[PDB]
């Protein structure tokens, strides 16, 4: 019937894709990538960002139905664009070590750079490193990390919210003041450290739980999410700064937020920044 | 339909279902389920049986590719559905805690039986239990399991072959003289003991390893598999016992083992029988 009507997905049974409507509607051929050009990039090839992606594509609906959703590719890759083209690099890991699931239908087919960023790390996105791997062997005192970036999607919904690996990542990032990153439901991975208040009286902006309330009303999903991280990041001491969505970013300390899908260009041109000055003495 | 081309998966970039023509000579419209029928099942409401299933759809070939995988829905469905009208009920895990996946392409689509087993077990399959928690609080001396089911499928090879907590359940069985019931590709599962000589002397039967090099000469799978778990089977001490494939069964002392796609109703009347006569004593 409807261009509303949410998009059957092949591979699992009663999963769906976004609806033809709310794809017209929330996602481009093109990203709005710019400025991505450092003329002073770091050129020490130590430094590198760990990324901590979703290795799960389908969420469960209050209706029974998957949502057949990921990591979002523009939320992902226009950080590391940015990143990457400020001199540096990264090592992507999952909670499983299974490959990192991204919204292919919101990837911008006719975007040349974002394509060829994903090509360039394609076999880390394909093959990633196990979470617990790099507990064991790359934080500590003398990681090479110089932050940790958890993209959005509703991807990040699932695993990340109550890892107690994800908990010893994030203690570590703020232990060793490392910069943490993140952007729209990325933020959710954030409620991993359960009752620690270390994050208390931190600023953030993330994907408004009132915003994933309507969207299914389009079709962009199959049914209502079962909880509220939202409400939930408030509950462990957050102030969640944004109402609406507007591609905002936030920096607190070392917490760098973005907003929404809006948020991914201003994210990497924050972090680039933030890390850049980090890095220089 | 006699196309051998791999069928891209639309959920995934570069993953491929299998070729139609592969489809129509490897999967049905109809399991050949037979024979289900115990007059006296088990209803002492006790005895439950472990299923230990993949949680990853998506396996690297060695050119690149994604085979779009997972477990095979009649290999899982028959022995279970035997097994259900002997009177005993599943529970159902993965390693990561997300969703068990299927290889949706082989579900026979007008088996009413089948499919009714499925409805029954949805909710468990799509929202399993993590297999870390199971270990935890479900096994030990007193556990109320009387076996352990792995179904096969290529999804069998991604994870279980060397997790710590497939090698802890398979220890478990032994120790307390459970039943370990496998078929196809599933027994890639018992490589997880590693170096424990534990299987040393045991004979089963499991899809060829020569089957496998050459499915994908019709598309069956769009590459070629990075391993062979028949080899590693053997070399910790297992004697394969089928050269071919008819669907045949072996019972060494507790351990079942069907040995491809079409040992699903044979195993399921071997393992029902088995266990019957074992609640009966
Ligand atoms: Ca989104
Ligand atoms: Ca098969």
């Amino acid at each position: 019937m409807n261009d509303k009507h949410p998009t059957p997905d092949p591979a699992e049974d009663n999963a769906f894709f976004p609806s033809a409507y709310s794809l017209s509607q929330f996602t481009a051929s093109k990203s709005d990538l710019s400025g991505a050009h450092y003329p002073t990039p770091y050129q020490g090839g130590r430094w590198k960002i760990l990324v901590v992606g979703a290795d799960e594509r389908y969420l469960m609906m209050d209706n029974g139905t998957f949502f057949s959703t990921g990591n979002h590719p523009v939320e992902t890759l226009l950080p590391m664009y940015h990143l990457d083209k400020a001199g540096f690099s990264f090592d992507i890991a999952t909670l499983s070590g299974n490959p990192v699931k991204f919204e292919w239908w919101a990837m911008p087919r006719e975007d040349q750079e974002v394509n060829g960023l994903y090509s360039k790390y394609q076999s880390s996105f394909r093959q990633p490193l196990k979470l617990s791997d790099v507990i064991e062997t790359a934080l500590g005192e003398d990681s090479d990390y110089i932050g940790v970036f958890i993209p959005g999607g509703h991807g990040a919904l699932m695993g990340l919210p109550d890892s107690q690996e994800v908990k010893a990542v994030l203690q570590w990032a703020m232990k060793q003041n490392k910069f943490i990153i993140s952007l729209c439901h990325g933020p959710a991975a954030f409620l991993a450290v359960g009752d620690d208040p270390l994050f208390a009286g931190y600023k953030i902006v993330a994907f408004p739980d009132e915003m994933d309330a309507q969207t299914p009303s389009i079709g962009y999903m199959p049914g209502h999410l079962t909880w509220k991280f939202g409400e939930q990041l408030q509950a462990i001491g957050f102030e969640l700064l944004n109402t609406g969505i507007s591609g905002q970013v936030f920096q607190d300390r070392k917490m760098l937020t973005g907003d929404s899908p809006l948020a991914g260009n201003a994210l990497g041109q924050l972090a680039a920044k933030a890390l850049l000055a980090e890095v220089e003495q």
